[PDB]
Formats: structure tokens, C-alpha cells, sequence
């Protein structure tokens, strides 16, 4: 078909849009708010999905943060790896590979945002990737 | 259509099970041993796809490890990332982002899982991620 | 439908050839100028694509290379993680992450390869990885 308008919603109300696909048993969502623009002839700019620590649940326990969504689509993604930059407490940040899933637990879809240790509390996770989850469905 | 069950299995008999949809020249193929859950609604654990020395050909080359397949799909397919855990014999561990593909020998399915130097012979390594592949045929 | 054959071309004139599937909304792009071969039972040998630095955009910023291209198609595609090697002009290389996009500037398709920093100027990067983009079209 053609490529259909939705998007889910944090805790804090922030909204988090994209486009899909549905067809037979697939299900293709690529985020939207971050697209990134070569902004002029010689420079690229990327774009964040920032989310803040109270977008997330607690406690937080194996560099996992789980973002509690609603509305949007309930599926079980597969494993994306991403492009993040981790905001600590002290202004302090980090890039790193994160490895994002949806995922649904009592009928509610889930972002799943795993990385790796760092030294301290984090404020913030920037995604600077595009993307997308091709999914299975039944 | 509809999505269809199938397998994979190892030199050593272990059960690599699958979903996938063939249409036209695209075929897509999740592994279903490992998806993920919430346990409850704070908790996300992680399952693992665990590989063993004795499921990887002899010599290894490279940190490039090659487990020949039976059965299943005969595909070749594009590179995905994964989060691997790596152990080494002494227990020691080592997370990574690894780097699969299902490739084709003398009619034969092989995976090939290229991941980091580490300072030891590896006992096992774990695939941490829900591995969904997108490939092309003819 | 079939799998249709393409390619894009760089400022240096070397061919990225290709193979993609359009559906409704949907572009699927496969690079097949490095599709790794086991070369016999044993050994299995990654490929490259290999682009020197006349075939970016200068100023480089962020460690961010972008490759202008010419033909192939129009597509601002998700962001697709993949092995790099980086070589220094000195000759000292490093393997990384590095992370890929197509997108569209003045009407010409560019290729966005990001990774991480390294100490020197960069003579090449080699994408050891078989790429494949899933893309939404509209
Ligand atoms: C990945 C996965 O299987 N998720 C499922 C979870 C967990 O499996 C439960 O913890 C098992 O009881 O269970 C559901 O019934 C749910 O609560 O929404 C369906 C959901 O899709
Ligand atoms: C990625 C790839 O091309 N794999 C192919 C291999 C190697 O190319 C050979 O080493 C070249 O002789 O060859 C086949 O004929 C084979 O043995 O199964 C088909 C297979 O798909
Ligand atoms: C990712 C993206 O949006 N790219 C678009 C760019 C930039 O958005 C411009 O810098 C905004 O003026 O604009 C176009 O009109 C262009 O020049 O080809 C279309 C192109 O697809």
C-alpha cells in the first residue's frame, strides 16, 4: 500500500511519529521526527529522538531503559542497533551502539533502549539514527 | 502471506527455529529461539541464541566464526548487527557487537559470526538480539 | 516483482552496483559488489567497498564522509550500521562501527557514512559489510 501516519506517546507526553507499511504478515515503521538533512551542499546534520529519564521506567537495571509508549502499533520488533549519545547528570556524554526493540507487555508497546555501563546517572538518550523495524506478525 | 515455521539445525543438533515469508524475490527470516520479554512490568530480560565452540568450523580465522547449517533456507543474506556476549574458557566474557550473515557453501547453509579480538579461545558465544534478516533472491 | 540490477557512480567514477526490489511505498536495496564467499569449506572472506577520500566532500566535519553520487535512485533510506575499516594516510587502519544513509540533496542521491574518531587524516574507508536498505517511499 502506501505509507500510512501514527505515533506513539511517552509518559511525559512526547510525541514520537512515524510512517508504515502493513501488509499481508509484515509490518515495516520507520521513525519520522529525526530524518536527517544535508542542510546545505557540504554539511549533514542528524537529527535526535531525545528522551529524558522520566520517559523511562524505574528502577533501571542492565544499562536497559524501557520506555512505556501508547497508542501506536503493539508489535514485537526485531533488534535494532542504533546511534546514541547518553547525556549524564554532570553534562558529561557518551556515543555509543544502542540496540532498540519493540516490544509489548500487558497489551502496551514498549521501546526497548539497551547500551553499554557509564559513569553515572543519565538525563538523557539521544537517538541520532533513522529508524526503521521491518516485523513479523503471527 | 502468512508466516511459516522452520529451522535450522547445528553440527551438534541444536534447534535454530524460525519465521519467514517468501514473496516474489524477497525473502525475510526472523529467529524465534530468543525474543525478548517483560517479564513483569519493570524487568526486561534478554534471551540468548547460545553457540558453542563445537557448532564453529576448525580452523578459526579472523574472530570470523562459521556454523554450518542443515536444513532450513538457502539464502544469502545481508550483514546484521548483533549484541554478542563472547566467553571465554576461563569464564571470563566479553559483550561486542558482533556481525551476522547466512551464506551459501557447496549448496549448504552456513552462518558467519564475525565479532572483536578477545585474550583467550572462546567457550561459547551468545546472540543476545532478535535477528531479523531482509534478502534478496535471483 | 524480480530483482532489478543498478548502480550509482562517484566523483572518482567507480561503480556501486546494486540490486533492488520497488513495491507500493516500499524500496529494497542491496549492494552486491562485496558479497563475502566462503572460498572453500573453511575460510570465509569479507569484501570490500572501498571509497578513497576523492570520492567525499571536503570539508569533512564529525567524522561524518559524505560520497555525492550520481544515477541509482532517489531514496532517503534508514540508517544501516556496518563494518568499517578506516585507513589512516600513514597506513595504521581501524575497524569500527560505522553507520550508513541514503538521502537526497539538490536532487542527488549521497551516501552518509558516519564513524568514530580517529587520530589522522582518513585515505580510505572500506565497508566490509553486505548492505541492504529497506526504504519507504510517500
Ligand atoms: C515477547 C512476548 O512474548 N511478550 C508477551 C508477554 C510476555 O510473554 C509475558 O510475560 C508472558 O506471560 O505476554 C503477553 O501475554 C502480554 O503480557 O502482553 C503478550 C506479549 O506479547
Ligand atoms: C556468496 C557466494 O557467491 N556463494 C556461492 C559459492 C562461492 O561463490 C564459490 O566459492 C565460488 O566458486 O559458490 C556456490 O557455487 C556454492 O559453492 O554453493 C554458490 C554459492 O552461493
Ligand atoms: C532529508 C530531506 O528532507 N532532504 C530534502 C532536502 C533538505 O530537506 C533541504 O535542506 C531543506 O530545504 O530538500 C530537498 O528539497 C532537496 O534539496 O533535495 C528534498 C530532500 O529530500
Amino acid at each position: 500500500g502506501r505509507a500510512t501516519n501514527g505515533q506513539f506517546v511517552t509518559k511525559t507526553a512526547k510525541v514520537l511519529r512515524y510512517k508504515f507499511v502493513r501488509w499481508d504478515a509484515l509490518l515495516i515503521i520507520q521513525f519520522i521526527d529525526n530524518i536527517g538533512v544535508m542542510e546545505n551542499p557540504t554539511f549533514y546534520r542528524n537529527k535526535s529522538i531525545e528522551l529524558r529519564s522520566a520517559d523511562f521506567l524505574s528502577p533501571m537495571l542492565n544499562n536497559t531503559y524501557i520506555v512505556p509508549l501508547n497508542g501506536g502499533v503493539r508489535v514485537e520488533s526485531p533488534t535494532i542497533p542504533v546511534q546514541l549519545e547518553v547525556i549524564l547528570e554532570n553534562n558529561s556524554s557518551f556515543i555509543q551502539v544502542g540496540f532498540v526493540r519493540l516490544t509489548v507487555k500487558n497489551g502496551n508497546p514498549h521501546m526497548i533502549i539497551q547500551c553499554n555501563p557509564v559513569p553515572g546517572n543519565i538525563k538523557m538518550i539521544k537517538i541520532k539514527s533513522v529508524m526503521l523495524f521491518t516485523c513479523l506478525i503471527g
